[PDB]
């Protein structure tokens, strides 16, 4: 058996559906090819651990666990070091690269993106900015700091009334899913939205609005990635989305096109937005998209013939090949 | 206050990272170092009352090393340090810290993404080629007949994510390339070739956070046109001249070019811009480095002290950069 070791919980608003995610991930685990231990993150940051999983879990209750942390990650119950950590984590503290950074200064081998894409991932500006140099369509935007915006308010208003048409779209550059988005229909409603985003972040995008079907595609991989047939989030989902066959070609190749984009490792959901005469535009990349067995990114998958278990064997043997080849590298 | 100095690293620059900690602990509070060895231990010496003598005397749980401390000040170069790795354990652990944060740190020590992200900013660069060591292996062919049709000898060769000029060669033509191209491989799985230029290389240091401030330029005065590793720690051949012999206005482009360089990864704290300026008056910015060397042949102190800013002084207007970054994250 190999030794394995699940994340969950966290300091997040998510905190609910990573212990909903977990439970699906460690009944899809075949206990007789994992040793499986599961460390637990309460909302106040304490870390709590159970040994060895061996049967299935029957609620999300008895996943709320009621030492140090580099003891509990450096060793398995069963005295080896692991094989493979997968963390379930959503939001900030989470997909943001910092627990990566940590995974990274302990040497433990991990599931999924690491620093540098989770934080370039996560930073909308800095996510748009190297999808602009990889050439991927994207919306009119614009962007600027708090600081910028407590001198400069009247010229910021009037490049947004002259570049972009509304209604516009106010997003905090690091915050969670759909935490301080705001749809604004004038530009009473624009100051408003500004003011309420800059209330717990300092760097501000606003985006044109579109009228689009929402569209998205999963990637998996490392060196190699491959995408999957693109799927429509009408939550319900269909799958695969009825699209033309060049705007489906072109959407897979524009997904491994965002997954390099940002250097991602292990796995990413590309998301787009698809107008009725066939426009594409990106809108963003998932670090860590939802994982429960009727989430997108794991239907996405199905569709194309691989299961849900064989999918969190796939994730982990990705995760051996790349810590391995990362020790190939010299450091002395 | 209470500081914690963190230095070492399983890195290819951990010599000059000691180096760089000798001086900030002779120049610098409650003192408490932590000595990362090559192959990634902890070890921990409480209390540096007297003067640090030499760099030998410093070759000495995670969570229990880290009243608790007022701000943990790394001094860690390149890779595993200096690229958002340590910076995120110090965010799990919620303990304050100097210099840049998990983004900051990363994209400005992978070259590509900092590249990218100058490019978009509309900073100048030379031209330049990156690829993975899995597309090498496929695609060997047309990648050197790819430099040899958008780039011009001689080249320069780098590793994504290092410093201290390690895994860099300067290639002639295509048969030195490709020995340059094995050699860097050996450090990082991504590599980035730039055209080569004869120009002066030039430096500027930046200091804050919301509100940065950039220094006079200087130059680093040499005889060899290439800076490696041997021409910056070895041997004094090579001379800093603060400030510069440069024209006014081009030393005050050099200054707003390093602060648009600041902002195009979001650094907090400090950074270093370094510049290369041709014998006809053009300008490229090289890099920018998260947390530049403060050794004796180092030019970040010096820069700030052309400034009126003395070497005490710059130690703790870091610290309460880092205070103050802190307490706008809780
Ligand atoms: N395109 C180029 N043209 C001319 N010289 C170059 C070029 N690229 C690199 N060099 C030489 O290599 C040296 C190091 O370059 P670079 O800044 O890329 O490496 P580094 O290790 O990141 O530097 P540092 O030690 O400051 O971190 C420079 O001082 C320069 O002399
Ligand atoms: N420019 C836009 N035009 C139309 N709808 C948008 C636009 N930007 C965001 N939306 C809507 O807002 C939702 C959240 O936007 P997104 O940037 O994905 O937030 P998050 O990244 O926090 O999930 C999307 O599902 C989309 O339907
Ligand atoms: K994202
Ligand atoms: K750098
Ligand atoms: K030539
Ligand atoms: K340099
Ligand atoms: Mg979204
Ligand atoms: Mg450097």
């Amino acid at each position: 058996k190999e030794n394995i070791c699940i994340v969950f919980g966290g300091k997040s608003a998510e905190h609910e559906v990573s212990i909903l995610t977990a439970q699906n991930v460690l009944n899809a685990i075949d206990k007789d090819k994992y040793h499986v231990d599961i460390i637990y993150i309460t909302n106040d940051g304490d870390w709590r651990k159970q040994n060895n999983i061996t049967a299935e879990i029957k609620s999300t209750d008895e996943l709320h666990l009621e030492l140090e942390i580099s003891q509990l990650l450096k060793e398995s119950s069963s005295g080896q070091p692991y094989d493979a950590v997968f963390p379930l984590l959503h939001g900030p503290n989470g997909e943001d690269g910092t627990i990566q950074g940590l995974f990274e200064v302990l040497d433990v081998p991990y599931v999924g993106n690491g620093v540098l894409s989770a934080a370039s991932s996560m930073d909308k500006l800095v996510m748009k900015q190297l999808f602009e140099h990889r050439g991927l369509p994207q919306l009119p935007y614009i962007s600027f700091l708090r600081s910028e915006y407590e001198k400069y308010e009247h010229n910021i208003l009037k490049l947004v009334n002259d570049k972009l048409n509304y209604p516009v779209f106010v997003k905090p550059a690091n915050l969670g899913s759909s935490v301080g988005i705001s749809k604004c229909n004038n530009e009473a409603e624009l100051k408003e939205g500004i003011k309420e985003a800059f209330q717990f972040d300092r760097k501000l995008v606003i985006e044109q609005g579109v009228n689009a079907r929402e569209i998205e595609v999963a990637v998996l991989g490392n060196d190699y990635p491959e995408a999957t047939w693109p799927g429509e989030v009408v939550v319900q989902l269909q799958i695969p989305a009825d699209l033309d066959e060049d705007v489906q070609l072109t959407l897979r190749n524009m997904a491994l096109e965002a997954f390099k984009a940002t250097d991602c490792s292990g796995l990413v959901r590309a998301d787009f937005f698809v107008t009725e005469d066939n426009q594409i535009y990106i809108n963003e990349t998932n670090a860590m998209p939802g994982f429960t067995a009727f989430s997108m990114y794991p239907k996405l998958w199905e569709n194309m013939g691989l299961s849900y278990p064989e999918l969190i064997t796939k994730l982990i043997e990705l995760a051996k090949e790349r810590h391995q080849d990362k020790q190939k590298n010299k450091y002395k």
